[PDB]
């Protein structure tokens, strides 16, 4: 029995949670748009027909509107079913205090290493800025945001490879680097401990627009973006290196 | 020197924390699944009308068949985006994997009456009167996910009820079954009001007044659903809707 370690589980779980939630919102965003495209499509042939079939009798007008119906409902369930749960989560709500930045990076290394890494034999090798610099941010969305790219850059490691974890923060800019070696195998392995579903850990190996990062990463970039700063990966593909970054406003 | 009788002030904030983020998780996976399964009646039908205008516009001109073969490519392209962009992400949710273990019962309805007083209810002023099991029963169950179900139904209740109304818990073994009932007051003022707290978003509770079919929860309930199911158990409650008392069942069988 100990309380300081059911505390760890459920944070870590906590976080975890958090991350495949803003996963869903990427889905439900992405879902949308991509529905609407087949739509656009079958709404202009639709029109094609309509403006050639204006001189027609009644029942080539009600095959017509039955068409229509058919696009018209499916445009009212995307508006009522994967828009609507968006309405007011799109954009993201923080609270800056100021608070040290050491002991949180410290705490995040921890959490990490409880949570995943040691299980996985990932080691991660930290350097932390020196001092007790403080920061003005949402102490609790840059916790989960750290813990988000630490962990998922452990999910892309293969067990005895390293993760490097550098932090700095000069009078500009408090910038968090997460560097690894990817391993498809690993990240893809039934058999090993993850933290994200499978579908996040496919979804992480896909190409994408440059604007764009990894649908497990959502709350990461959304974080970024709510204070002012910014968050970027290169493309996880089997082989490579990639580092993930995060940078906001001291 | 205090005397520790329930979970510790940060832990309870923790939990409140994860179970409001995985009931929020379940919700989103529910309204992909809203959206899989009634976006195939409208391209069931359309598929119908087009073959209807294909036979009507048999000897019209060959371009409008081309328009008609324009809609059906379209009705084809959103029939396969389906699978990848609304059931491929809540496949996890969809078939919850869980693990089932003994654990003592009751242990864990005290929790979750502690949990959900300290989150909410207590700042609500709703009174959450409870009848504990006679005994030591024990589940085979998976806990973690009873735990965030039995969360999920009471804060909910709680979320529905006015300033000084009630919510009753209550927990059986109807034969082979173990089944734990809520009931409540519904107020939509209350479900709606931004001076009051909160633990699931404006969405969610607006979702909860909404008229679905009957077969289908409230998108909040989704997690107490997928939990039910995943233990080959049933999660029931009537409608949401102003002054009504609704009832929450969630039945698991007590052997796993
Ligand atoms: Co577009």
């Amino acid at each position: 029995v100990d309380p300081a370690a059911d505390l760890l589980r459920e944070r870590a779980a906590h976080y975890a949670a958090e991350a495949a939630l803003f996963l869903r919102d990427q889905a439900l965003s992405t879902a949308s748009h991509d529905l609407r495209s087949p739509l656009n499509a079958m709404h202009s042939w639709a029109y094609v027909l309509e403006r050639q079939l204006a001189s027609a009798d009644p029942s080539l007008q009600r095959a017509l509107a039955g068409i229509r119906t058919g696009i018209d409902q499916q445009v009212a369930l995307i508006d009522d079913v994967l828009d609507a749960p968006r309405a007011e989560t799109r954009t993201l709500a923080i609270t800056a205090q100021p608070f040290a930045l050491r002991p949180l990076l410290d705490d995040t290394l921890a959490l990490v290493r409880f949570a995943l890494a040691d299980a996985r034999q990932v080691s991660i090798d930290a350097t932390l800025p020196d001092g007790e610099p403080s920061l003005s941010a949402d102490r609790e969305r840059v916790a989960q945001a750290l813990w988000t790219m630490l962990t998922t850059a452990v999910e892309a490691s293969a067990a005895g490879n390293r993760v490097t974890f550098a932090c700095t923060r000069d009078g500009a800019q408090c910038v968090a680097h997460v560097t690894c070696g990817v391993s498809a195998a690993a990240l893809a392995d039934p058999a090993l401990p993850h933290a994200f579903d499978a579908f996040a850990r496919r979804e992480m190996l896909r190409s994408r627009d440059a604007k764009r990062v990894a649908w497990v990463l959502a709350l990461c970039q959304r974080v970024a973006l709510a204070h002012g700063g910014t968050f970027t990966h290169a493309a996880f593909a089997d082989g490579a290196v990639v580092t993930l970054s995060l940078a906001v406003p001291c």
